[PDB]
């Protein structure tokens, strides 16, 4: 089939986001946007912007777009349910770390090209930061590409538009998130990419207009960590840079990791205190007791030492050794998540990226993607997944 194809920059340690460049207005404006399953909006600040910070590119320019609408209200009124304030529809939006950002409406030409030079163009209603707060002032990207699905009397947002435009393109996007960059495909995902080939593997959405799937269980060693009776919906969020899970699970999972991590080989107290444990040695018995000393023996031959970060987080000097995580989803099948997705590289360690949830809020995130082409089938309600070589960039 037809694959459009654009490039992902980004990484988990410095930018903790990856974004893509888009052509906004005629003249076209060259912006970078976070790339976000997560959120609907398609918005960054626009000149005269006084509370903003500086970003890769300069404020969007309204003035120096020949195409570009405000949308002013009319009698008082705005469409999509949206409030007039000072005679513009208003721009609003918050977000579950904590930033709101805030403006006005408008429109203009979206373009987006693959670098294949293939084009579609739309126009889109975006939102225009006059006020930026907590990490968006900060950011490096100039604003944000919401890629959830428009509701019933909503704003059209980028990824329907998107595929409304270019029909000659199966209703399917695929994110394929490498260490450095990585690449964003329209109308499919690349079986090239696969890893050796291995089988995708499909789970239902289980809400209309957002990205949810539900994990019945998370194993390491063979061993549920999860206490969830019934299932976790959890929202598959490249917006996300870590994954977030119930604070229970969490501690577990960190319980083993700690077990795992030696900050001194050189120590043979402490590297004999590990390998002499048994199944009663822990809090919180293991049904694959062998292949947790299978893992303790393997970290300490290699010398794979780690050492520990702002809040208890373990970095390996190697992914060698770390175990497989596994994630059961509602197939009953139980899904590999290896080492290469779940720790990130930050600097010459390898870093454990998962996080308490907060809110009630338990997340798939970026060190979910890692390493994998997910796959959002639009037309299908289901979201699939493989491991895959995604491209990098730089
Ligand atoms: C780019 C980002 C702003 C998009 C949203 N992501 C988020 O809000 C998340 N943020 C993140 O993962 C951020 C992403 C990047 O930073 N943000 C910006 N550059 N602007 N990562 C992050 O905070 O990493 C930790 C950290 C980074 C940097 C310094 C110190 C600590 C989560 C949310 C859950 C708790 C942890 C933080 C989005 O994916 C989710 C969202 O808020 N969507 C809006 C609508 C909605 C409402 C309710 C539920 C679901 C969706
Ligand atoms: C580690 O200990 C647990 C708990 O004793 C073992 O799991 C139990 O195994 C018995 C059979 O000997 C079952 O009747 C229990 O229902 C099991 N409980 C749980 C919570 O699994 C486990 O098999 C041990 N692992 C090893 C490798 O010996
Ligand atoms: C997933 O959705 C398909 C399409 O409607 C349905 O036929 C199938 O039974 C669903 N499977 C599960 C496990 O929900």
């Amino acid at each position: 089939d037809l694959l459009y194809k654009y490039k992902l920059y980004g990484d988990i340690d410095e930018y903790a986001y990856y974004f893509l460049d888009i052509d906004i207005g005629t003249p076209e404006q060259r912006i970078s946007l976070i790339l976000d399953t997560g959120s609907s909006s398609l918005s960054f600040p626009c000149a005269g912007c006084k509370n903003c910070g500086v970003h890769m590119e300069n404020p969007f320019n309204l003035n120096n777009s020949k195409t570009s609408s405000i949308l002013y209200c009319e009698n008082e009124e705005c469409p999509f349910k949206l409030n007039c304030v000072k005679g513009k529809c208003e721009y609003m939006q918050s977000y579950c770390e904590g930033s709101q950002i805030s403006g006005f409406y408008f429109s203009d030409v979206v373009s987006v090209v693959s670098y294949n030079n293939e084009r579609v163009t739309f126009r889109k209603l975006m939102g225009c930061h006059m006020h930026e707060e907590s990490l968006f002032l900060y950011q490096q990207a100039t604003g944000v590409l919401g890629m959830s699905l428009s509701k019933p009397q909503g704003i059209p947002t980028f990824v329907n538009l998107l595929f409304d435009n270019a029909p000659q393109l199966k209703q399917v996007f695929t994110i394929c998130i490498s260490e450095n960059g990585g690449e964003l495909i329209a109308g499919g995902y690349d079986p090239a990419y696969i890893v050796r080939a291995e089988k995708v593997v499909w789970e239902n959405v289980t809400r209309k207009y957002y990205y949810y799937i539900k994990v019945r269980g998370l194993d390491m060693f063979g061993t549920n960590m999860m206490s969830s009776s019934k299932g976790l919906e959890m929202l598959v969020d490249s917006g996300s840079t870590f994954t977030h899970i119930p604070e229970d699970l969490y501690n577990k999972l960190n319980y083993f990791f700690d077990i795992l991590c030696i900050q001194d080989m050189n120590n043979a107290y402490d590297v004999n205190k590990r390998l002499k444990m048994t199944n009663e040695s822990f809090n919180n018995p293991l049904v694959q007791f062998d292949d947790f000393r299978k893992s303790l023996k393997s970290i300490i031959a290699k010398e794979n030492m780690c050492v520990k970060i702002v809040d208890g987080v373990q970095c390996w000097k190697y992914l060698e050794g770390l175990p497989d995580l596994f994630v059961t989803l509602s197939n009953n099948y139980k899904m590999k998540w290896q080492p290469h997705s779940y720790l990130y590289k930050k600097e010459s360690f390898w870093c454990k990226g998962i996080e308490k949830q907060v809110n009630n809020k338990p997340i798939l995130g970026l060190t979910f993607f890692k390493n994998r082409q997910v796959i959002f089938d639009i037309q299908k309600n289901r979201i699939g997944f493989v491991d895959a070589n995604c491209p990098s960039h730089p």
